[PDB]
């Protein structure tokens, strides 16, 4: 029932790059969907205390949020894009794991996710 720790966003020996990928993934990709009308609840770590979900953290070992993607990207922990992508695909697939089909949050994520495919389908080749 208690939150765990945050995921990392901060890792100095972890071996960095900033790539023309990753770029396209701030400027466009995050800043599509940060901007969104369904953002709001997908912009930090699910507060499982506040929410009162206390199976929240025992369904979801591997959490994700676009906070921590947002800090991920300005603070360039990234070495490459497909890291980026499968942290917005796990966000997307711990929200559809523990929720309802049509809960309003599945809907939101869907709304999310449909701008994201459409997005990385555009994503630059890597120069
Ligand atoms: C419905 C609670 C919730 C929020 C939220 O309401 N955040 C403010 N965000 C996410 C990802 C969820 C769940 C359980 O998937």
């Amino acid at each position: 029932s208690m939150n765990p720790p945050p995921p990392e966003t901060s890792n100095p020996n972890k071996p960095k790059r900033q790539t023309n990928q990753l770029q396209y993934l701030l400027r466009v990709v995050l800043k599509t969907l940060w901007k969104h009308q369904f953002a709001w609840p997908f912009q930090q770590p699910v507060d499982a205390v506040k929410l009162n979900l206390p199976d929240y953290y025992k369904i979801i070992k591997t959490p994700m949020d676009m906070g921590t993607i947002k800090k991920r990207l300005e603070n360039n922990y990234y070495w490459n894009a497909q890291e980026c992508i499968q942290d917005f695909n796990t966000m997307f697939t711990n929200c559809y794991i523990y929720n309802k089909p049509g809960d309003d949050i599945v809907l939101m994520a869907e709304a999310l996710e449909k701008l994201f495919l459409q997005k990385i389908n555009e994503l630059p080749t890597e120069e």
